[PDB]
């Protein structure tokens, strides 16, 4: 692809973020805790998952960024509407406000509803997400296969400002303790 020159800053937004979620310093790297992480509660957290948004809000225009997944065994990555659902239990699908792919139980799959497969030969190490509001477009490219196509959500229809969107997975199995990272431009 030929997206890289839309490349955005993102950083993440500490208020969206579960409370079990440790984000670095420099508010680009998330991970799991293994415990409460003694913030106080509030409307924007995701209470049920282990989800946190990115700080920037997108109305207009073509847009790109990379998140690493090395050595993660569970994700899911995208961008979501800014009035999405944050407490109870919900599906990620374009009818409650998320573009979203994830890795779960060795397979990847985009979260339509019902989800789709993906065809990924080469596990990928890092993901590029594009979205072009305009056109109705967001696509997801396997960075360590050269930029190949993973996949493509056409006609979306976002009906609001999108963010960024982040699930770093829980870690029941001891495998899945590593961070989501956002890759330098
Ligand atoms: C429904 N399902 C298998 C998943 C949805 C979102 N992330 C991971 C898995």
């Amino acid at each position: 692809h030929h997206h890289h020159h839309h490349m955005v800053h993102i950083t993440l937004d500490r208020n969206t973020a579960n409370s079990w979620l440790i984000i670095s310093k420099d508010r680009r790297q998330v991970r799991m805790g293994d415990t409460h992480q003694n913030v106080s509660d509030n409307k924007e957290r995701f209470s049920n998952y282990p989800m946190v948004l990115g700080a920037q809000r997108f109305s207009s225009g073509k847009m790109y960024w990379e998140v690493d997944v090395t050595q993660k065994e569970a994700w899911d990555l995208g961008v979501c509407r800014d009035s999405v659902q944050r407490k109870g239990q919900f599906s990620l699908s374009p009818e409650n406000g998320f573009w979203t792919i994830w890795l779960w139980q060795d397979s990847y799959e985009a979260g339509t509803s019902p989800q789709t497969t993906l065809h990924i030969q080469v596990p990928p190490c890092q993901i590029g997400i594009f979205v072009d509001y305009e056109a109705g477009v967001v696509s997801f490219y396997n960075i360590t296969d050269h930029g190949s196509l993973i996949y493509t959500f056409s006609e979306c229809v976002f009906a609001g400002p999108l963010r960024p969107f982040f699930n770093v997975g829980f870690n029941y199995s001891g495998g899945n303790a590593a961070p989501l990272k956002l890759c330098p431009l």
